[PDB]
């Protein structure tokens, strides 16, 4: 049947080849008459879980649960979890749209809402990961240094030992990462097993209370300790929000699995479930460990065997005394340790202490490895789009699975430098702010997509309410402020600067962002609003349709039309295409884009309006009948003077004059512009009341900065002995309209016979098109029907001598008075259709406008365009 | 010449008679073939000066100067003058645009920025003036009560005497106001003369030092007092902002002259200059009096001759002794005189004593008279505007000059009630905030008019910078908050409530406000923005041109098309008008308004688009070639099934089919809707790949609240023995597009001969259109060019039997399967142009769709409309 059935091969044209077996027929033919890929578990779940988990489970979780209450600590965890889950829901929604080629969160953000935000967030996120690797390596070095300092071993000052260990660790991590994407997965699995072993060791040792640890804070699940550990016992210059700020970074790292989207077996399924499961499991483990530590250890303790453990005569109505006096009465002296003074509680409540030490080692190393892997991927994805041209390179992949070795080396260098600094406690909040900004950008991506009701939003993952996403972005910003407000300001400024730079760069890319859909929707909504507004005389605007063909053919005329339309009124540059329909469609499709881009590149607020018809008359008919939307429709027809009418087929001149006639018939106002295309005052000779357009146009000219210094001087026609009366009337009328005029000149020389020379010149010019009916018999009635109506009938030439003499005399007056004007505006002669031939009308116009400064012959609708009523 | 020269009579038609000869010729006729008025001084200057001056020049200015030094008091006056001068500049700008028919600031505000704000501000301002009448009368009563209590002539308490005196004065003022406008002006002049006499008396007395007043603070213009008082004191619980709030109401009252616009000889010349002169003179007098009082009286004093006045040896480091010791050394014991404890200081520092009291009487009475005059004016103007229908009563005018007698009575009643309350100290801030809100609305009117760039702005008064006006409105809001913050919140709430009520009432009025111009400018700017956005498959929208004629003939089809276009994509209702051009233009002009209003009233976000042409074919050509603006152009022709084609001239059917053909030639998509107009699943039978529109339309259908429950079930064609493979392929394709489907059905019964009965029925239906070439001879070729291309040839009928049987069998299948669907979407058969006659195409469509639920035959553009990439 030649009509192809729906087939995936038809739509598959970017990630594969359709081939000969799949090719949808075009409408014309029917019409025209004749590599490593990971699963969701090992690719998203494990990476997300390992990135989320860190030293908080073994260092600060006990301190947080002590400073705050069990209930308040659980609340802090839950609120951080809200912020991360909302972010994860938004990420899954943005990832279940189409095929994600690679990159990571940068790819999702860019393909969602445009290269500007995409590049800003991509650079920020890549830098954040490149510095996070160094921070995690520094944490590992700190843990190793503390472990060796607890013994006698040491090489150099603590800082230098930290630097050495960090450098060795970073070198090893870079080697492992360069080894490949499978070795890294094996190492991640090993580290996860070790960390789970450490967690289980802590939980097992919390169930075995050894008396030797009694002088410590550990007691072994005593309900009295639990009841005493509620409430916010803040023993410092800190508060609830300080604890929240300290803990929240422990909820981050939820985008690790989506950072390697270019290596997943199948995104759109692995990312959502993997990320959500990782968030759930990590939050559950955090809550469990918080409660466990809060039900075993007392806040304060003075570890000492000599400490009274016999519970002699006393009351000391605290939780500790409820079972024994061990680690009691340090409310005045700074007792050694406890749930609020020792950060190794997890290492003591546990069993095998080196098991917990290895758990911390794995927690830091897994995060470092994940960051080192993820940052180069984002950088290479952002570089492959050439958003920052200098960053070209750092995008070449090596081996079967394209791996950014150059990005790997760059991340290694950045991490090594930041480790060489070795003092990173002041930079962590900036990195946290960067991550929070990325989360907020993802949430805003989802919200923007839901706001712009693009039919192609079509996300495969539900449970992504737009309002929840907006609330999540707001919460991300608020949490960003809650910790290191000045860091938040710095990140905001950096993001805004990058966004502005990218917007000004205007990169050559087009992805289908929600920004374009929202632009269309905004235009549609505003047009629909405007369609319900009644038109008023004082709200009239010149809405011009300029017949120019190619808008670049005559630039002076286009600029002039722009002057009195730019920012006030509509401007449609109409172009008529002629020839066969087939090639005409392709030519119009090319020209539309070419000329719209040309206009936008020259600051012309005009609309290109191509049209295909047999002749210019029919195309202009199309435009004057249909061009426009609702109330934004042309009311004025603008033409340029047919400067070549003298040497041109009379059919073209007839078409020009017929354009005039159809413009008048359709109740349009006609503006004919005659100026020298090759490349003071404004004189307005408006002698017939067209409704005011002749005055409105030059006033709008004066409203612009190009004609601000030009003063309007008016010319009118009067009767001798009555000059002053008419001048006063014109001055009063102009004052009522509030149009400033430098001078008013009343001329009685109109209606007088022009000179003999000018009449002779007009006759000589008009001779070739004269019919000369008198010199011929009735046979001439065939020329008037075949070689006509171009021919000028002697009857009309004698019946309209007044108008011809008026045109010649008016040209004389214009030359004598307005020769020094910057622009002339004059009433456009109107010829009744059927009474005057096209050739005679063209000759009238040519005689009127010949050899003068830029001139505009204006004939308005005759509907009132000005008013003096408020 | 029948062309009329410019003349004021053509444009003078709304506020004056046009006349016989005052009628410009219409473009068709030339182209078609064939009592008491006041001047600016007595009307604006005097009223503004008398309203601005209150009891602050004799009661509170001295206390203010005492509380804050000379410099700080001068600063307060200057800042209040900034707020008022900005307001006055905006008022002059808004009043020098057109002829101000009547009313006051209400008329200017309404004619500037729309009936909503106009009515809100008018009601609030009228109420403010009415209440101010009572407040000024209460001030007069208080002054008289104090004067008579100084001599113990009070009767029936004090408040109960204030009530009686105020009632008598209000009755007298009402009588004077009813007496006419000239008598009020004479009384105003008399009061002004008295007040100037009082001011001059104070200034003269300040130069006549008298030892009698030595016990009082007055000393005689001594420098030492000036240096002492040049600095702030701010005694008691007083602050700079508190004194500024106390003083600022003194600067108000600048709109008294503009409130009399309906009785001025020449507004646009009297209001601006008069108001500015009033502001200047009042501020100058205020500054002079403040400085003079600060240079002649000490802040503290104790008036007694027995007190120490010798100035003998005494340390008294304070500067009060610089000239004498009279009225000194009460820094601990409260004093009874001075610039901080006595308010009658002016009366004491003057010459004749009762003349100051007379000046106070005049100041308090002139403001009351002005308010009682102005409030009815504004109320009558806003009532003649008929913005609140219940208030149409208070619009009648009496006498030669329309005088709102009912408004006068209502204002008198309101003032009498508020005087009967007699305790207005708590209501003054409300009135001040109302006045400030009016000032802010005037400034925002000027700013909004400058924002929208309508050519009709054209204000005759310069010096009105838009940013200055916006700053003035902001300052007015801030000042109104500064004093009585809760009063400011209450006034804001009242203004917003009135604005919402007026917006929802939708009054039937059109004045060409700045809001409409801004709507147009916003739409144009958004369209210009959208014109620069590149096109992407992800952002494709269905932009439909529905050929419906009158948009109310078939409501069901319009609803159906609007369901999948509202909020997503454009919708243009195209109507073609035939007949003579002259009458056609008027018909289209009326129809455009009628149908746009009908659409907006019916909640259709569509655009009515009428064209004039001699046949539907070329009108649709106009629409498909030119309709739209920039990137908001249609790409899908929507047609209703010709249900009468069986009984209708075959020229109409040929035009319909050629509409199809031209739609395809212009590479448009085509949607044909067949549904019953007189009186839950969506079945998509898309069998040919059109690019995806057949699938994209029903999805958008399911995207709306009216089709949320319906589930999409798909039907495709397949080969027997491989049904499951094709079903899996279709399921995968739909999942990649993210279009939810309840079921997929693969049909092998296509391309099979339908029932004999159905073929016989099709033949019977098609019988009276066959060319019967075999039965006839070569002469039949004439019918192919005279009765054709309607006639169905025998060659085509025999050569396209497969397609006809396909249509019949497809209708059988749809009746068998989709008979219970809420809507059906099917692939529209495409007939090669020149190969199939129009009648056979129509019969194909009829056979395909009949005895079915609502159906959409969709033939997409064959360009990809869906994508599974991101
Ligand atoms: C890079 C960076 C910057 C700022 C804060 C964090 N913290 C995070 C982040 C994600 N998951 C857990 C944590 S954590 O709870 O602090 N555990 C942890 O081992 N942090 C190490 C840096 C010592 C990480
Ligand atoms: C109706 C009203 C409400 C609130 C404040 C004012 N004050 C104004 C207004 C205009 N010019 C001067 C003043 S004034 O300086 O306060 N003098 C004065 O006599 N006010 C009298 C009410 C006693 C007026
Ligand atoms: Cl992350
Ligand atoms: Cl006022
Ligand atoms: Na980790
Ligand atoms: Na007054």
């Amino acid at each position: 049947t030649m009509d192809a059935v729906p087939r995936i091969d038809h739509y598959r044209h970017t990630a594969a080849q359709l081939g000969e077996k799949l090719l949808r027929p075009s409408l014309a033919e029917l019409h025209d008459e004749l590599v490593v890929k990971f699963g969701w578990i090992k690719g998203v779940l494990v990476r997300c879980m390992l990135n989320i988990w860190g030293v908080m489970l073994f260092i600060r979780l006990s301190w947080i649960v002590g400073q705050a209450g069990i209930g308040l600590s659980v609340l802090v965890i839950m609120m951080a979890t809200v912020v991360t889950t909302i972010t994860g829901l938004s990420t899954s929604a943005i990832a279940t749209n189409g095929f994600v080629r690679g990159g990571g969160a940068y790819y999702l953000i860019s393909r969602s809402l445009g290269p500007e935000f995409g590049g800003a967030i991509g650079l920020i996120f890549a830098f954040a990961n490149a510095v996070a690797v160094a921070m995690y390596v520094v944490g590992f070095a700190e843990t190793v240094v503390e472990l060796l300092k607890e013994h006698s071993i040491l090489m150099i000052d603590e800082i230098n030992d930290i630097r050495i260990i960090g450098a060795i660790t970073v070198v090893i991590l870079l080697g492992i990462s360069v080894a490949g994407m499978e070795w890294e997965a094996k190492a991640q699995i090993v580290l996860l097993v070790i960390l789970l072993l450490a967690i289980g060791d802590f939980v097992i040792g919390t169930f075995i209370p050894l008396e030797s640890k009694k002088p410590k804070g550990f007691f072994g699940y005593k309900s009295e300790i639990f009841n005493e550990n509620f409430g916010p016992d803040f023993r410092e210059e800190e508060t609830f929000f300080s604890v929240f700020a300290i803990f929240f970074p422990a909820a981050t790292g939820i985008l690790a699995g989506a950072n390697i989207s270019g290596d997943l077996a199948d995104p759109q399924s692995a990312i959502p479930k993997g990320t959500l499961l990782a968030i759930l499991i990590t939050t559950l483990v955090y809550v469990g460990i918080a409660v466990s530590v809060g039900s075993c250890v007392v806040r304060d303790a003075t570890g000492n065997v000599n400490d009274t453990i016999v519970t002699e005569l006393t009351n000391c109505t605290s939780a500790a005394c409820k079972l024994n006096f061990d680690f009691s009465s340090c409310e005045s002296s700074p007792c050694s340790y406890g749930l609020m003074n020792n950060f190794q509680v997890m290492s003591m409540v546990s069993g095998f202490t080196p098991l917990i030490s290895a758990g911390i080692f794995s927690a830091t190393l897994s995060s470092a490895l994940a960051s080192l892997v993820s940052a180069p991927k984002i950088f290479q994805a952002l570089c492959k789009d050439n958003i920052y041209p200098a960053f070209q390179m750092f995008a070449k992949g090596y081996g079967k699975n394209n791996e950014p070795l150059r990005g790997y080396i760059l991340t290694f260098l950045i991490a090594l430098g930041f480790i060489l600094i070795a003092e990173l406690n002041v930079i962590a909040p900036i990195i946290s702010n960067f991550f929070l900004a990325s989360y907020a950008l993802i949430n805003f991506s989802v919200f923007h997509a839901s706001l712009a009701k693009s039919p192609g939003w079509r996300p495969a993952f539900k449970y992504y309410n737009m309002w929840i996403s907006l609330l999540g972005a707001i919460l991300c910003c608020i949490v960003m402020f809650v910790i290191n407000w000045w860091a938040a300001l710095l990140t905001y400024v950096i993001v805004l600067g990058l966004y502005i730079y990218v917007t000004y760069k205007k990169p050559d890319v087009n992805w289908g962002s929600s920004t374009q859909a929202l632009t269309y929707l905004n235009a549609l909504q505003h047009s629909i609003r405007l369609s319900g507004v009644e038109d008023h005389v004082k709200n009239f605007r010149p809405q011009c349709l300029v017949m120019t063909g190619a808008p670049n053919s005559r630039p002076a005329l286009l600029h002039l039309v722009h002057d009195f339309t730019k920012n006030v009124g509509l401007m449609i540059c109409g172009h008529v295409h002629m020839g066969p329909r087939r090639q005409a469609m392709k030519e119009m499709s090319i020209d539309q884009a070419k000329y719209q881009r040309w206009l936008i590149k020259n600051k012309m607020k005009a609309f290109y309006a191509p049209v295909h018809a047999d002749d210019l008359r029919e195309g202009a008919q199309y435009l004057m009948q249909a061009a426009g939307l609702g109330r934004m429709k042309p009311n004025t027809l603008v033409l340029g003077f047919k400067k070549d009418w003298l040497q041109a087929d009379m059919r073209d001149v007839d078409m020009y004059i017929n354009l005039f006639h159809d413009a008048f018939d359709i109740q349009y106002g006609v503006v004919v512009i005659r100026l020298k295309e090759g490349l003071n005052t404004i004189d307005v000779w408006w002698l017939f009341d067209d409704g005011g357009l002749t005055l409105l146009i030059p006033y709008l000219l004066t409203t612009k900065k190009k004609w601000k210094d030009c003063k309007i001087r008016v010319f009118i026609g009067g009767k001798i002995n009555r000059i002053d009366h008419d001048r006063r009337a014109m001055a009063t009328l102009l004052s009522k309209f509030r149009i400033d005029f430098s001078d008013i000149m009343v001329l009685g020389d109109i209606n007088t016979k022009p000179k003999k020379e000018n009449i002779i010149a007009f006759e000589e010019i008009i001779e070739p098109y004269r019919l000369h009916e008198d010199d011929k018999e009735q046979d001439i009635a065939d020329k008037m029907k075949e070689d006509e109506p171009w021919r000028i009938t002697d009857n009309e030439l004698e019946l309209y001598k007044t108008k011809t003499y008026r045109q010649i005399r008016l040209n004389e007056l214009l030359k004598e008075h307005s020769s020094t004007a910057n622009i002339i505006v004059m009433s456009l002669p109107v010829a009744r259709k059927g009474a005057v031939s096209s050739a005679l009308y063209m000759a009238w116009l040519e005689a009127l406008s010949k050899d003068l400064p830029p001139i505009l012959l204006v004939r308005g609708n005759h509907q009132s365009v000005l008013t003096f009523y408020s």
